[PDB]
C-alpha cells in the first residue's frame, strides 16, 4: 500500500510497494 509515495493507479497503489517516494506495484 502506498500513501505517502507516487505512484500509478488507485489499484497500483493499492498493491504496490511504498518506496522513496514511488509506489511499485510489480516484482
Amino acid at each position: 500500500l502506498c500513501l505517502s509515495c507516487r505512484g500509478g493507479d488507485y489499484d497500483c497503489r493499492v498493491k504496490g510497494t511504498c518506496e522513496n517516494g514511488k509506489c511499485v506495484c510489480g516484482s
